[PDB]
């Protein structure tokens, strides 16, 4: 009904980046490692949610709580630890001290085996010692093994140590570089092959750029963070603003691309979500987050990112997966945007140009030549008030199907489906609605409701 009529032109000759198979990922608080039941081979529910997000992917463990977690080689989990549900750190005050045990690391290894995911593991540079980091790294490497361990990170958001009471106001990149080298040196004595990434901050000029320049021979990739919300001085983030382009993201991405050109280091977005402080109720925990997250995954893949890790845990407002081993796990709305990406699969991005779209400017579209040879198109109609009718040219196929990413309202906290079905227990998901996209004159026409997504697959 009264859609904006737009054109989408796919160009199979306009080659973009190849999405790596381990692009997807999640980030969790290191405090969660206090509970050996969470990242465990026994946590079949959570493992299933990860496998549905990707047969390959990366689990990053870090966050603010990584400055408050203290590995101890003799420790055993307490009764309290065995029930801990560590949600995103809200950033209001110091996290609780937690202990990480051998048992938790042993169980993490088995969780990585059950999921097939690789690991980015934070070490406690904020408050811990080099020697303990070396010992923790040694045990992780011993246990998890080089093939599954992608990187250690030496501190989380070190540019914010002072804001969070971890370093004095004078702490700057030069001070952090000294800490980093002390930790690096200690760890490499115990773990000569230890891989690193950093600086595990948002892009900025005073930390990330000089980090890359100084440590490019010592790290495997650059790790960056991104939250769509800006500083606390901004108007409170809304769904409307979450759907819009974020010029800061665009600039930071360009910055990362220049770092890669200068240093050779690829970049991964190792911690991201919509809003700070564990998210914003009525924004982060809504269907709009699915549109935002799915679109972000493709925007960053098209920009040459190696991958992404959406922060979460517990029942945090922005978590993709919520729950506990005792109570079970569920897919929150954001998960469904990641599910659309998962179902599209890997391949090479292609040119996909929108026209006649000024009245529906928040529609995005990405075309992909899948590794199976089939063309897919992921569309995010992020316009909150405009339906669209998309005239698709540049695809020659006898049959196109669509899987829709839907909820009845953008701010819904539930009622989210993909392919006509919710995700069930343990990540199980099957499409239940089959819809063909009408074809005529070598073109296709796709209707999309306001605030919806679609994944098209062409035979
Ligand atoms: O929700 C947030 O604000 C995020 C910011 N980044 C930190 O590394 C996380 O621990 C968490 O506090």
């Amino acid at each position: 009904s009264s859609p904006v009529r737009v054109g989408l032109s796919v160009d199979a000759s306009a080659l973009g980046h190849t999405i790596p198979p381990d692009y997807t990922g999640l980030s969790y608080e290191q405090a969660q490692m206090a509970n050996p039941n969470y990242f465990s081979g026994a946590n079949t529910q959570l493992a299933g949610f990860l496998r549905t997000l990707g047969r390959q992917g990366v689990l990053r463990i870090g966050g603010n709580t990584s400055e408050y977690t203290f590995w101890n080689r003799h420790a055993k989990p307490t009764a309290a630890d065995e029930h801990l549900a560590a949600g995103p750190d809200k950033g209001h005050h110091a996290a609780a001290r937690e202990v990480i045990t051998p048992e938790a690391v042993n169980n993490l290894s088995e969780f990585l085996d059950k999921t097939g995911w690789k690991l980015i593991y934070g070490l406690n540079l904020g408050k811990g010692t080099p020697e303990n980091a070396a010992d923790e790294a040694a045990y992780v490497m011993e246990t998890i093994g080089a093939d599954r361990l992608l990187a250690f990170q030496l501190g989380n958001e070190p540019d914010l140590f002072y804001r969070n009471g971890i370093r004095p106001a004078s702490y700057d990149f030069a001070a952090y570089a000294g800490d980093w080298q002390r930790f690096f040196t200690a760890i490499r004595k115990r773990v000569p092959n230890a891989p690193f990434a950093g600086p595990d901050t948002a892009y900025n000029t005073k930390w990330l750029v000089p980090f890359a320049d100084k440590f490019k021979h010592d790290v495997k990739f650059i790790s960056s963070h991104y939250y769509a919300e800006g500083p606390p001085t901004d108007p409170s983030m809304t769904i409307e603003r979450l759907m819009k382009p974020n010029p800061r993201l665009l600039g930071e991405t360009a910055g990362l691309k220049q770092v890669e050109a200068d240093t050779g280091l690829p970049f991964r977005l190792t911690e991201t979500n919509s809003c700070y402080q564990g998210g914003k109720q009525g924004v982060s925990d809504t269907f709009a987050a699915a549109l935002w997250a799915g679109d972000l995954m493709y925007q960053q893949a098209a920009a040459g990112s190696t991958g992404i890790n959406f922060h979460g845990g517990g029942y945090g407002w922005y978590t993709p997966v919520a729950g506990t081993p005792e109570d079970g796990f569920i897919a929150r709305p954001e998960y469904y945007g990641m599910l659309l990406f998962a179902q599209a699969g890997a391949g090479q991005l292609l040119g996909a140009k929108l026209t006649d779209n000024s009245a529906a400017p928040l529609l995005t579209a990405y075309a992909l030549r899948g590794t199976d040879g089939r063309t897919r198109i992921a569309l995010f109609n992020k316009n909150l008030d405009a339906d669209v009718e998309v005239a698709i040219s540049g695809v020659a196929s006898p049959s196109g199907t669509v899987l829709r990413l839907e909820a009845p309202r953008a701010d819904d906290t539930t009622d989210v489906t993909f392919g006509g079905a919710p995700v069930g227990a343990s990540g199980s998901w099957s499409p239940l609605v089959q819809e063909y996209v009408p074809g005529h004159s070598g073109q296709f026409v796709l209707h999309m409701r306001k605030a919806s997504g679609a994944l098209l697959e062409f035979a």
